[PDB]
């Protein structure tokens, strides 16, 4: 149908920054999940290269996508194909060309898959002031992020879904090892310690002639990667300001949704959280200021220059916020 064939012309931009993700949602039938992690396993070859059948892996994510509540506003299968995708385009980062394996390349994309899976809307905080059978479950550290881990990977046990069957054990050992490392680290309280690690990195920085990143061992190699899926976990601010208001948008509904369930519970309200007492203008200027300029100025300096038009447009979208306070 034209429906098919106008999804099929908008998945064409999936290695570029800017995908019109919301776009892809409608024409897809709510499946941008689904449709962008296929789109992608097949532009990086990952099916024959880790022989996923394919019936098996559209089961695992039509399941996974199912996972992920449609009442919830930013916190969807929307915002997971939308890691998923921005955590593609980083990895053909020129500075990162050809550094990692095909392993470490499942690893991310798969992590940024899950990493948002059964979100009921709260934050971590919430859950666990609320006394909570999360934060009960997981002692009040990365509470939601084990849970996004511990879903992500049962549902690999449901029928025809196991897209790693053809993996050695040490394979699927290392992958496991690796989403763990990479999830736990999208938990906002991890942020300022993963940031300052990157510095160091950038500062003790090793490079060819032509500028392309020397991981050798573990700890470095996962650190990039964690920052990676980190930096496309908050890349809304640095996408065309169409999308940025878009995600903007749903984020604030969200937030006053968990206020209005703070405020009727008599408990003192979240930042950003209340609907009555909001500055979504200023809040957004603070957000790029304090946390993600600082952090993708960071990783401009690691795979400079290839990130300068990331940057450049985090600007841009930084400026036009500002001239909308009066
Ligand atoms: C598009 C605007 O987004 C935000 O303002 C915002 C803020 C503030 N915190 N977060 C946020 C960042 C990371 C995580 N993990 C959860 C919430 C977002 C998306
Ligand atoms: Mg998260
Ligand atoms: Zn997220």
């Amino acid at each position: 149908t034209e429906q098919e064939d106008v999804l099929a012309k908008e998945l064409e931009d999936v290695n570029k920054w800017g995908l019109h993700v919301f776009r892809i949602a409608e024409l897809s039938g709510n499946r941008p999940l689904t449709v962008i992690m296929h789109t992608i396993f097949q532009e990086r070859d990952l099916l024959k290269t880790f022989k996923i059948p394919v019936d098996t892996l559209i089961t695992y994510l039509m399941t996974l996508e199912d996972h992920y509540h449609a009442d919830v506003a930013y916190h969807n299968n929307i915002h997971a194909a939308d890691v998923v995708q921005s955590t593609h385009v980083l990895l053909s980062t020129p500075a990162l060309e050809a550094v990692f394996t095909d392993l470490e390349i499942l690893a991310a994309i798969f992590a940024s898959a899950i990493h948002d899976v059964d979100h009921p809307g709260v934050s971590n905080q919430f859950l666990i002031n609320t006394n909570s059978e999360l934060a009960l479950m997981y002692n009040d550290s990365s509470v939601l992020e084990n849970h996004h881990l511990a879903v992500g990977f049962k549902l690999l046990q449901e029928e025809n879904c196991d897209i790693f069957q053809n993996l050695t054990k040490k394979q699927r050992q290392s992958l496991r090892k690796m989403v763990i490392d990479i999830v736990l680290a999208t938990d906002m309280s991890k942020h300022m310690n993963l940031l300052a690690d990157l510095k160091t990195m950038v500062e003790t920085k090793k490079v060819t002639s032509s500028g392309v990143l020397l991981l050798d061992n573990y700890s470095d190699r996962i650190q990039v990667l964690q920052n990676m899926v980190h930096c496309a976990d908050l890349s809304n601010p640095t996408k065309p300001l169409q999308l940025y208001r878009q995600w903007t948008d749903r984020i604030m509904e969200e937030f006053f949704r968990q206020g209005d369930r703070e405020r009727e519970r008599g408990m003192e309200i979240s930042p950003m959280c209340d609907k009555h007492n909001a500055s979504v203008e200023k809040s957004q200027v603070g957000f790029i200021d304090y946390i993600v300029h600082p952090l993708w100025e960071t990783w401009a300096d690691l795979v400079h220059p290839d990130a300068q038009d990331i940057l450049d447009t985090l600007e841009d979208n930084r400026e036009w916020y500002q001239s909308t306070i009066p």
